[PDB]
């Protein structure tokens, strides 16, 4: 069923590596700051009953269901596993509230938050935006429950991811596209199957010269990931041909020559979406003496979805992303 309707979450935007909005989870509502993530199916918020000594939980926000009228126990437990870390806890079942939109949802109260990578969280929870097929415990994704609804102009929603700066972060847009933030027209890409936000990569270039991907590979269009990232592998011979050092969990060029680094081109589809170096180093100073950081690093996502490409907050800067629920494809555009 297709409404007349879009709704809109406007996004923070941390040191142009996290991008999160808010939701309201009960009666009376408890806010929550989330990001709204196209790699994952499950919403998740920190729980009042995730002991103390887990810092994490000491520093974020939790949802107490002994504050919510409206509030529905479940009990089962419920493990996500990121390539980042994990987080675990129990089923539970209130009213959402997601920029003008409410609804009866299934989510996860997280009772173990590691320190790493959580005490680094800006955002408290997250909000899966991926299918049904990959969501822990088959539980109905929020957007799927926002469809059955029928109040959507488009079975779409779309993703702005601005550069930081006091301006606007970002902006999801539920049931459409906003023609304010990109420019030109959209290029769709087919999924390669439903159940994932996944599409057909048909090579990388540094430069002039297709270096990766020359086979071909896979693209995980994800937008609760900061930076682009490849498998280790693909990763190392990347940074070889940029001529970066490989630290514990980065890697890094001098600051001086980061402005003379080569373009990298993704080619998706019809068309080479190219990032500059600009695009892709945080250009913190122009010393000799310093080191930059690249915003592109090695993750070993595992099989089925992996071994992938993730194409995250890095790409969705300079390429606003529409996705398509009703076609299985995404759409990306210039964004202005
Ligand atoms: C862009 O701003 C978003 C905020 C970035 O900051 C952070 C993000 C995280 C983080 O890793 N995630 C989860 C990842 C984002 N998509 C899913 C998952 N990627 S994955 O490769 O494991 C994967 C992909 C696909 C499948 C099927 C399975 C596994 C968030 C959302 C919990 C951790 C700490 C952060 O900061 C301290
Ligand atoms: C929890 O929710 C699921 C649906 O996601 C349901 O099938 C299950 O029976 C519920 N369990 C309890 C104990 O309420």
């Amino acid at each position: 069923t297709l409404g007349n309707t879009t709704s809109s979450v406007i996004l923070t935007n941390y040191m142009d590596t996290q991008y999160y909005g808010e939701i309201g989870i009960g009666t009376p509502p408890q806010t929550f700051k989330v990001v709204f993530d196209t790699g994952s199916s499950n919403v998740w918020v920190p729980s009042s009953k995730c002991s103390r000594l887990y810092t994490a939980c000491v520093y974020h926000k939790l949802f107490d269901a002994s504050d919510s009228s409206s509030y529905k126990h479940n009990g089962t437990e419920l493990t996500l596993r990121y390539s980042t870390g994990t987080v675990s806890g129990f089923l539970s079942q209130d009213i959402i509230t997601v920029g003008g939109i409410t609804v009866t949802q299934m989510f996860g109260e997280v009772t173990e938050m590691p320190a790493l990578p959580f005490m680094l969280a800006e955002f408290d929870g997250v909000v899966g935006m991926g299918f049904i097929e990959q969501a822990i415990g088959r539980v109905t994704p929020i957007f799927d429950n926002i469809i059955s609804q029928g109040v959507l102009k488009e079975d779409v929603f779309s993703f702005y991811y601005n550069r930081d700066s006091q301006s606007l972060g970002g902006q999801i847009v539920l049931g459409g596209s906003d023609p304010q933030h990109y420019e030109g027209n959209f290029h769709y890409i087919n999924l390669i199957k439903t159940g994932v936000w996944q599409i057909q990569m048909k090579g990388v270039s540094v430069g002039s010269s297709t270096l990766l991907c020359e086979d071909g590979c896979l693209a995980l269009v994800d937008t609760g990931a900061s930076y682009i990232s490849g498998s280790t592998s693909s990763i190392e011979k990347l940074m070889e041909a940029l001529g970066a050092k490989k630290r514990l969990f980065d890697y890094v060029v001098k600051c001086n020559e980061g402005p003379t680094l080569p373009d990298i081109s993704f080619h998706l589809g019809g068309k080479e979406y190219t990032l500059t170096s600009a695009d892709y180093v945080f250009q913190e100073s122009y010393s000799s003496k310093k080191l930059c950081t690249l915003a592109i690093h090695a993750m070993d996502i595992p099989p089925p979805t992996g071994p992938t490409w993730a194409l995250g907050a890095t790409f969705i800067r300079k390429f606003y992303t529409e996705f398509d629920r009703r076609n299985n494809r995404i759409g990306f555009a210039l964004a202005r």
